[PDB]
This record gives C-alpha cells, structure tokens and sequence, in this order.
DNA sequence: GGGGGAAGGATTCC
DNA sequence: ATGGAATCCTTCCCCC
C-alpha cells in the first residue's frame, strides 16, 4: 500500500504571503491575541525567515518580539487559512478517491490504485506540488511510503516545500535509527516514560515485555508502537468526520466570579452554535483553564438535541459546578458541544 | 465477570 | 503561552 501525504508549508504564514506577497522575503509572524494586554497571547505559527531565529508556534507574542522586533505581526485569520485549505484539499480529492483529510493543512492520499511502485508516486508527488503551487501559489511538501505514519515522517525529513519517498527497504533502516520521540503521537511525556524503559529507538520496543508497555503508556499507545516496529503498521485512510464544536475564549482579567464570566460564556456558545450550522448536539461541556493555566471541565448528555437556549441555562449550572469544585480563578472559559445527531 | 455508557482527565498535534 | 479537536485512560454506575 502506497500513501502520500501531503503538507502544506508554514499554512497559516504562507497564506498571508499569498494574500499580499509583498510580505514574501521578510519576517512573518500569525499571532494569536489574547487581549490581557497590548501583545499578550501566543504564535500561531512563523515563515522560515522569522523561524531562523527561534520565533514560532507556541512561544508568547512578547517574545517573539523581544527577538524580531521588526518582523510583521499578522493576527490570525483562521476563517481565511480555511478556505484556502479547502479548495487545496478538493484538488487533492482530484488524484486519490481514497482522501483523509488530518487536519487544516494536511492530508494522506490512497494512491495504490494509482500506481506503481515509488517511481510513479514520486512523479505524482511533483505533479501534485506543480499544481498545487500553480493554482493557489501555496508550496506544500510530499512524503510517500507504505503506511501513513511513515508518509508523514517522510514530509517532517523533508520540509519545507519538500518531497521524499521511505521505500520498504528505508523504513527498516528508520525502525532502527529513528528517535522514537520523532514518531507521530509521541511527545515529551510519553517520551520520557519510554527513556525510562530504554527505548530510544522504535525497535526497542521489541526487547520490552509487552505487560510491561501497557503499563507505562497504556494498551493502545502500546500495540501502536509494536506495530510500527514490526514494520507491520497499516491503517486505512477514511474520511474523517467532525465529531465536536466548540470555542473557548481567554478573559480580560482572571475572575471566579459568575456574572464576570457569564458574558464570555455566552459568546463562546453563540459562535459554538453558529458554527453547528446545521448540527444537533446531544452533548455540552463546559471547558475552564484555571489561573495556573490548567483544564477544568464539566458536561452531560441530554436524551435528545440541544437548543440555544437549553444550552444557555446548563452552560451557567456546568460553570457554576466548576466554580465549586476548584478553587482556583478561572482564566479562560468556553463551551463544546458533541454526540451530533 | 463483563457488556455498555457517561464523565472528567491526560496526551498529542495542527 | 492561543485555541481547536481527536483519542485514549481511569473510574463510577447499572445490571444481567
Ligand atoms: N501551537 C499552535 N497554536 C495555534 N495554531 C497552531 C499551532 N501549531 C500549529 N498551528 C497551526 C498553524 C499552522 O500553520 C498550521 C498548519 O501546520 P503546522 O504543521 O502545524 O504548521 P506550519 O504550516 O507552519 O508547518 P511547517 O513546519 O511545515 O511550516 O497549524
Ligand atoms: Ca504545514
Ligand atoms: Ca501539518
Ligand atoms: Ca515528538
């Protein structure tokens, strides 16, 4: 089985560039500002020129600043990376039947029924990027192997506006030399938990009694390694489908006071429900990151849809049972709604 | 013992 | 140090 996943280059930065190229060239930086004060909030993401220097995704805005003072500071408009991503997605929906679109700027592609070993995946690969590029101005990088994970992996080597193939005999080699903190789905805490069962590398995992493994990063995390390291890893690609909706908003100032977070509240649900469209939820969650940035939350099912109002007046219980049962100050508040009928 | 759910949390990642 | 969403884990619960 042949996969090709597909990329797009610092998205959210690459977009504005396209949107006003005169911004190609010079430092580019997509904040996301919480409003607390002046420059308060985070990056969402950085172009290369202005990621040479330390500035991107997740550091504050402040930061980013001290370092590159200069460079343009865009906010976000996720509205717009949305559609441009769309429109690239429909093109690839053009090459492969077989579509799982992973995110805003990503997407594996079934290309078995397409091709003929690596050769013709690579020559579809540039092919794509031609396209790509020519009808959106938007270079993306391409990774190619037998499963997804490793597809992925080949785009990460490869970026930016890149392209590699992992070929069977390679991805004997990667099970072998590849850190396994660079295997998809592995972060810092699983990471570490692995370091003090002394896999570094996914073949590792070989060595270690499985019981062992469960324990330490769980059961599916676990058989999801084995996998890989057997070199016997093979998910499907399928459509994927928006399974929640929700919005959560930071507050002016740090309160745990109802009537103070009420009005946030209510704007968190307004947008949630705009953004339902045409979705029933039957499930609400009451989401709150506390003072020392941690997550709170609090839901519950209903037997049948939930309308704006009835989400209005549980959204104030869920907050209220929050407020009750930490103590800490509530720094952002939203609502997420799931279980779509 | 074990088949569901539901809830709250932990992890990862775009 | 923003903000959106999937997945998986643990625990509690109801009951055959
Ligand atoms: N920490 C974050 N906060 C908000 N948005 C994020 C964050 N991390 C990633 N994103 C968003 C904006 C990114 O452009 C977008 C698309 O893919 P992603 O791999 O995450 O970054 P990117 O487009 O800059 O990738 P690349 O390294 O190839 O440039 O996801
Ligand atoms: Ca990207
Ligand atoms: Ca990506
Ligand atoms: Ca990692």
């Amino acid at each position: 089985m042949i996969v090709l996943f597909v990329d797009f280059d610092y998205f959210y930065a690459q977009v504005e560039e396209v949107l006003n190229p005169s911004l190609k060239g010079k430092p580019v930086v997509v904040c996301v500002f919480s409003g607390r004060f002046e420059d308060s909030g985070a990056v969402a993401t950085a172009n290369y020129e202005a990621r040479k220097f330390g500035v991107k995704a997740g550091i504050p805005i402040v930061e980013a600043k001290k370092i590159l003072p200069n460079a343009v500071y865009l906010p976000m408009r996720k509205e717009v990376y949305q559609q441009v991503s769309s429109r690239i997605m429909n093109l690839l929906r053009e090459y492969s039947e077989k579509i799982e679109i992973a995110s805003i700027d990503e997407a594996y592609l079934d290309i078995s029924d397409k091709v003929r070993d690596y050769r013709e995946a690579y020559n579809l690969g540039l092919e794509i990027k031609n396209k790509i590029l020519e009808k959106e101005k938007i270079t993306v990088t391409v990774g190619i192997s037998k499963n997804k994970v490793f597809a992925k992996i080949a785009a990460d080597m490869a970026k930016p506006n890149g392209i590699k193939v992992i070929d069977d005999e390679e991805v004997k080699r990667l099970i072998r030399e590849l850190d396994i903190a660079d295997v998809p789905g592995i972060g810092n805490i699983t990471a570490e938990k692995l370091k003090k069962l002394g896999i570094n590398k996914l073949v590792d995992t070989l060595s270690i009694e499985f019981d062992k493994l469960k324990g330490m990063i769980g059961e599916a995390k676990a058989k999801y390694l084995i996998s890989l390291a057997r070199d016997e890893y093979n998910e499907p690609i399928r459509t994927r489908v928006r399974k929640s909706i929700g919005r959560i908003v930071t507050m002016k100032r740090n309160s745990r006071n109802l009537e103070e977070i009420k009005p946030y509240l209510f704007r968190a649900i307004e947008e949630s429900y705009y953004k339902l469209d045409k979705r029933i939820p039957k499930a609400i969650h009451v989401v709150a990151v506390t003072e020392d940035l941690d997550i709170v939350s609090r839901g519950r099912t209903f037997p049948h849809g939930i309308s704006k109002e009835t989400a209005y007046s549980e959204s104030v219980k869920l907050l209220q049972k929050i407020l009750e049962e930490d103590e800490r100050k509530i720094r952002r508040i939203g609502v997420r709604f799931s279980k779509f009928i």
